[PDB]
């Protein structure tokens, strides 16, 4: 479904291996719960709310941000330290072509 | 250059990583990007899952931390350098030949206390 490559925005990004249609699931990321008193500061702009926060595995952390995003993120609970019973799902906001970079919002808006 | 693995409920309990097709000895199973975590900021539930970049330790992305461990391992791990995200990468290699839908398991490493 997805691959990693150098982004034209710099560093790494997630790309589309094929075509993704609007609202198709792009990736399902397992997550780890990180205790609020223990958050590494360089990870702050990457944790999600389910007392604790969630760190997405898979390529969850690697999606770049954009004011013009083609994807979006939702956190969902799953039927059950190590892995948490939450999951981060990435969906396509529009239709994405092969080898387009997949981009997501800043999360921060009023 | 593309994926070879999936996640499923493990026979060891919890989650595990499995083979989508057949994997041959020393073939690359997965290439994990890494995140550098400063020692002063290591989360305690994460201590036993970080790697040395040989002040900081490494969190492997992809399914890097999800591989179960075994005394009879069929896979192994190397940290490799390239010249937020770190310039290190964790590469997972097949130790024996791995069959379709075999669970990929990794050794404990050479320490007596880990």
């Amino acid at each position: 479904k997805i691959y990693i490559g150098k982004s034209s925005l710099g560093g790494l990004g997630v790309f589309s291996l094929e075509g993704i249609k609007k609202n198709e699931i792009i990736e399902i990321c397992p997550t780890v719960s990180i205790c609020n008193e223990e958050i590494p500061r360089n990870l702050v702009d990457y944790l999600y709310e389910g007392n604790y926060k969630l760190l997405p595995l898979g390529y969850g952390i690697l999606y770049n941000h954009s004011d013009i995003p083609n994807a979006y993120v939702e956190i969902h609970k799953i039927n059950k330290v190590t892995v948490s019973n939450n999951v981060m799902i990435v969906y396509a906001y529009n239709n994405i072509q092969k080898d387009d970079e997949i981009l997501i919002s800043y999360g921060h808006s009023w």
